[PDB]
């Protein structure tokens, strides 16, 4: 079966929509979701039409080996979709309504820069390769594109799924190309993040500070180091699920500006105790009295700054 | 093959039942669960009416090309179900019996707010899409609806499995959708968690409390600051095990808190330090000797608290 | 192709038999085992029936289309069976004799109460529905059951592979089903177990006791804090291995005893030290040279309690 | 179907193409990387020629099935490729387009040498093997080799996807194959590492460093005992990820060397007490002088030595 | 199709050949190997025997469904190997030549009781049950067993690819099947165990050992229990990576051994303390000099003694 021919030497217009029925398995690491949604496809197909009134029905339905169907592939899958046709209905006119269930493992990368306190727009591309005969170009029928209320993508909040309604057509190994961009516009629920990671991170930190309060250097050096041993095992769990990105992301300046905080906490201790040693025990105590003070306000205003710069 | 025709107006009835055999890998993190279940199909098709006289025959057997069967498909599925087809059986007034063995990755969330002394209502719902000839209504046949006694959820102790006899109408892509919804309501095996987390985690709080019987600073700082390097250990344990919520839950609140006595402590352990070395060590003692009491009693009630606004 | 018609009203029997060829991948917290073996079935189609004088041939061999073959399936698997047909076999007297070779992941549980120090029964059940016209039930061929000498579960020791000959027959949504019970009788290899984590773990229990030669409580703080996470290091190494059992394991009461002979030695600690302080040694003399001796005596009865509860 | 016959004794020329669509999960550990690509073919095959007046088509469109088609595989491929056929178009001389998109496991060995500052070559060889009747030789067609300027492999960069145009022609089981070399030139985005493990890394033998300005050995044993061990952590981390080498690599000479500047730091702690014990602090007041220098100093010469010999 | 008739009561010769062109994933844990190789396959048909002066043809190709082909399979595989038929040519005198390149998880032991300087035979089995009408053997053709010269088996050298040309001839189920031994001889890249466990392991061991050198009772328990807990952390890696055998390994020898030069060490650290306290420092100097020259030399003797048992 060759595509439908041309009254004049319009094009092909494949009328799509896709609707979410299950969207699941976001892999940050991965840069991967897994969805599973309906296909909707809508073409004219001149030689299907039929009078109603002599046929009798109002509609024919056709298996897909029947008649002419465009081959519509997702540009970034990993694997080609799982697809079983729900059903091809056929209008007098020769309006063919295509609809199939499918499921798939998309590809679509994330902006780190603001995680945990970021949104992201994730994107499903729908492409059609025109033929020899015939110049096939996609369409959005927004009636046909949504989503299930229950829909629930775990520690993400779904915002809306629209499609850019005009195509990215262009010609690739001498062939037109028409694309389209469906986008899933999605935020992270950060709020976990603070009693697992941030606050214990913090308290570990604050807990290095009470050295400041404390001329035992055996005690220090045992408070300092352990708390820097800890925030280490939360740097490598963090490190664990969140992907190598070219580019600074607001967690990763903040996980490593902290080691500088006790960085110079080993120092200032050092410091005292060299002091306390040499006989010096009143210059240690005005520099002890100091990072009292310094430690945390530092800490503040390196925090206000990052903040500014990544929000 | 066309769907049965109305002898009025009458939508098709499709009674179903789901018979598990098998239920097994309750992902608590995924929200998933794989289950291994007999799915039967009735409904009547008058084309394949005979008479048993004439015939001979009591019953037919149909190979599924053979005749026409109701496209049903399961909504909260990561990908289509794995089916095999057991038996088709028609009866002289044309009542087909259906019965296919599959297996399945449900998706159902679940509520980690009393975790690990919860339970859940776990989903299976079966739908089917009505054809523009005949709308076509799903029903539960009671008779056909259970599970084998053998059926184990590791670490789950299984309640119910009942459906909602009403399904469940609605247009979706402008064509009517009725669903099913089977209930397997099932409640966590917590048994474990007492010797494995539970205990150790609190003989580790308890160790740090010992801290108020003794006057060495550096004994007491490593007493607090080793430990709560070990409950850390068993707030990432938990943490890969349990899905990030966007809600505080009952394990999150206990461990989270707990941290606040870690940090109260080390607090405790700087003061009466700084007091002694003051030559302020009646002072010291009398907040010690308060600490002995004050930390066990806030740590009963705080969880006494807890238990009430969870449980 | 129908079932075979009886002589007079007598069910049909299935021969079996299985014969493992691998078998591989026991996942002990996923209760699974994963299997390779030869599938062997016999039944009389007396519409099959030939004379071997006439036909000149002993046997007809037949493409499974063209005859009636019997729905066999196994109960306990995660998903159907991957089956390949080695053979099918017609004698005189219409005897089919079918073999395939099929892997299946089988799901049967096991009792972890006495692990490392276990034995196991796997089981594989095989089951068949009773046709509409005809009754089908299942029989064992001994001489088509067995293992090869090669087959090597790795950590386990292979004891028997055997059927239980007599077929669990019961109605299953109105139809008679014939259960039989394959049982592959295995046991732990606990050797590795001895150098990896017992003898460890009781070195590092062994080397907390030292704090009872020693009047050093900063040093003993070390001591038995230190050793008492290396314990909990083995604890989660243990449980990450072990699924969660809703019963107490001896593995379990091992490792869970051993935390409260942690949290008594930091208590005999704390205590020798606070009257060390109060200028009451002779007293923390006589509480130290006890524990010397109470703490194995009660560690070495204690577990031979548990052993003794346990075997 | 047979290969097409030569009109004189020429090999039969298959001119292909691969065009990147998607790229992804370079797995170092495994030494694989996953592709998704378009394999575009094309042959004469005179059989196939046809007058486009009496066909009324100007190009034929045929089934893989309906014509031949050569047996191209793909070398260092895990599995065989998904492909799924996008188009087969003839033109009146016989001449043959074909076109599929596939998605690969392509198994291409990493030099980790400069690891994390390295560069790799990734293959993907295509191949044919010769029949009987004809011999067949790959050509690349330049017009039809690329990648999609959106292709991101996560972790790198990108540089070339080109063809090695002469193929590899030889003799394989008494017959001839001909070999085509795709070249994928990617080089590694470092930067994540720098604040990721290198400066933590950094900054905890820095802080080892600080035993060298104190007199306490208990603190000093803490100081580089903890460091060691917290590189000790960042060592298993960095070897879980990077695959067993026969050979030395950067980040293996590097973080090797690092544990011989802890074992002499432990050594000079070690003889700096032994002689402040020996009453002889003059003579360890020399050494922890001298230390404080010749620590970093030889830290910096033995990273430039280290540096200049890798790259 | 039925199998090549005997010109007497002779078995059917089934000549065979294997050659590698990748070989991976050598999972150490799972005792499994992956491989993607040619399966040529060879024997006498004389019902296919043509005249190539009447046919012209010098040979002839057949579809697989076109004749009979023996159907070989693999005995150590977890799942049927997945296979794509490359070619079956026909000679005059109805010699067939089969070839398909497949791809299998091969499942073949190891002997762990060397490990990391242990050398391996992983063994690849070729089968064929005999059909009723004729008997059929196995044969190896040695111009058709090899592998490419690039075949990369990661951390480990591929020294030999031979088969055992005589096969094991043994009768299963009433029927003759022959067995065919393909051995890949393969010897482990042990080189980065040296800096990446192997010194580091050793490096914290002698650590331990500089408690020798100091009287500080706190600062040496410090010294060999963080030791010992590195120790642990080592053992552990190492056993997450070697399956549990049972026998005892070479690494498992030494870095039980290691354990007890721990706990010795704190023994002698404890016994030095003691003595200290008890006012008997000479007794404690005479004890702690011995263990400087004992713990080595006792070290040295039993590697060399663990060395020659296992080597
Ligand atoms: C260690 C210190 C950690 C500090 C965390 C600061 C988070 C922050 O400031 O995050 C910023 C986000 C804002 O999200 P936004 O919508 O992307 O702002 C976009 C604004 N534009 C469009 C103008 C650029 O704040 C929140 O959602 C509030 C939650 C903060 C809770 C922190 C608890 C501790
Ligand atoms: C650290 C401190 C941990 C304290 C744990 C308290 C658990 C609790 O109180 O859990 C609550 C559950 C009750 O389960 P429920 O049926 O959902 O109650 C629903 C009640 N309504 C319907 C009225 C709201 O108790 C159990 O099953 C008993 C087991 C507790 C063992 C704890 C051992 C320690
Ligand atoms: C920490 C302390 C750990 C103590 C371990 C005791 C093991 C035990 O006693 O295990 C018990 C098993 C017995 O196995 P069974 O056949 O199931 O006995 C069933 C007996 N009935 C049928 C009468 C009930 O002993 C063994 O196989 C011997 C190996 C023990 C090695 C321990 C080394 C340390
Ligand atoms: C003068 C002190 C020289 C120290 C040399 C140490 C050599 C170690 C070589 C390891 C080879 C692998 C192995 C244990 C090392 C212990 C070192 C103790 C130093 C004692 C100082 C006494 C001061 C007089
Ligand atoms: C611990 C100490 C770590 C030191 C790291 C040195 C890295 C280096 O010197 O890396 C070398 C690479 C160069 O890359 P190249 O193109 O392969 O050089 C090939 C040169 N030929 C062709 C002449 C042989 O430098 C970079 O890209 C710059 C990034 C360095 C950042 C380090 C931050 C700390
Ligand atoms: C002279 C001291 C001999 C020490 C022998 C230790 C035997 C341990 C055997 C473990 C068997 C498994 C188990 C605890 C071991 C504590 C040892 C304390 C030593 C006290 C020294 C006092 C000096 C007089
Ligand atoms: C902690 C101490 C670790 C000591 C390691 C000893 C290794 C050994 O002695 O290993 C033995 C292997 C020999 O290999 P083989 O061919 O199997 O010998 C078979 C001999 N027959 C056939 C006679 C029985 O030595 C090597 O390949 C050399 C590498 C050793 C490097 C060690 C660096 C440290
Ligand atoms: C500002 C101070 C520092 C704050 C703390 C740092 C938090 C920063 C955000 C880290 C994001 C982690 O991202 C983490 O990625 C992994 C991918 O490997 C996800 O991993 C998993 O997610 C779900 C289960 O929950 C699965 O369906 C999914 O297939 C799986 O990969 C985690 O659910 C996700 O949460
Ligand atoms: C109140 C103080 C704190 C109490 C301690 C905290 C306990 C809270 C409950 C945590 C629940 C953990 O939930 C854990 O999730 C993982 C999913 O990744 C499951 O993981 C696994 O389960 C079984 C094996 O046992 C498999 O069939 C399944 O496929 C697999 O994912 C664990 O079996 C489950 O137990
Ligand atoms: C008495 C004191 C305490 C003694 C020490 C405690 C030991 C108790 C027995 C623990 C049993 C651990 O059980 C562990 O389970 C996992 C499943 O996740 C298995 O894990 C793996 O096994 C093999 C590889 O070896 C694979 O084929 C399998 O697919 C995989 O899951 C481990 O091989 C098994 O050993
Ligand atoms: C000079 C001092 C020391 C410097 C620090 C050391 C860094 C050296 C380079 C180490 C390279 C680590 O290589 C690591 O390999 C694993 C393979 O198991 C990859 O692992 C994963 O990658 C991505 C997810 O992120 C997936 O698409 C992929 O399938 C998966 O395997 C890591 O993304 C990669 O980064
Ligand atoms: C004498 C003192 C002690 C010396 C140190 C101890 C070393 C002893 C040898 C340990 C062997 C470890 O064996 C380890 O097994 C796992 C199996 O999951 C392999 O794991 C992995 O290997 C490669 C990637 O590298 C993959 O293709 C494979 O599929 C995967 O399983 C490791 O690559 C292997 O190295
Ligand atoms: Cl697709
Ligand atoms: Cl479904
Ligand atoms: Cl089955
Ligand atoms: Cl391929
Ligand atoms: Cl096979
Ligand atoms: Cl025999
Ligand atoms: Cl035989
Ligand atoms: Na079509
Ligand atoms: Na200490
Ligand atoms: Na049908
Ligand atoms: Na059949
Ligand atoms: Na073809
Ligand atoms: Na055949």
């Amino acid at each position: 079966v060759s595509p439908p021919p041309p009254i004049a030497d319009e094009p092909l217009t494949v009328n799509t929509g896709i609707y979410l029925i299950e969207c699941y398995s976001l892999d940050d690491k991965a840069e991967t979701f897994k969805v599973n949604a309906f296909l909707s496809l809508s073409w004219k197909d001149r030689r299907l039409a039929f009078d109603p009134v002599r046929s009798g029905v109002r509609v024919k339905t056709y298996e897909p080996e029947a008649i002419w169907i465009p081959e519509i592939r997702f540009v970034n899958v990993e694997n080609a979709r799982d697809a079983d046709v729900v059903d091809i209905s056929v209008s007098p006119d020769g309006t063919v309504q295509y609809l199939e269930r499918f499921s798939a493992r998309v590809l679509s990368p994330l902006d780190f820069r603001r995680a945990p306190f970021d949104s992201q727009t994730l994107h499903i591309y729908l492409i059609v390769r025109s033929v020899d005969t015939r110049n096939i170009v996609l369409a959005v029928d927004l009636e046909k594109v949504g989503k299930n209320d229950d829909v629930f993508l775990t520690g993400w909040d779904i915002e809306s799924f629209t499609a850019v309604v005009k195509p990215a057509n262009f010609a690739l190994e001498d062939r037109l190309e028409s694309k389209l961009d469906y986008q899933l516009r999605i935020s992270r629920q950060y709020f976990s993040y603070i009693p697992n990671i941030i606050l214990p991170m913090l308290f570990i930190l604050f807990i290095s500070w009470t050295a400041f309060w404390s001329t035992s250097y055996e005690a220090n050096v045992t408070l300092v180091v352990s708390t820097l041993i800890a925030h280490i095992a939360f740097n490598i769990l963090v490190e664990t699920n969140l992907p190598k990105t070219p580019y600074m992301t607001y967690t990763g300046a903040i996980i490593f500006m902290i080691y500088l905080f006790y960085f110079v906490a080993v120092i200032e201790v050092t410091v005292q105790h060299y002091l306390k040693v040499e006989s010096q025990p009143a210059r240690a105590a005005s520099i002890t009295r100091a990072s009292r003070i310094a430690f945390p306000v530092v800490f503040l205003l390196a925090n206000i700054i990052l903040a500014f710069l990544f929000f």
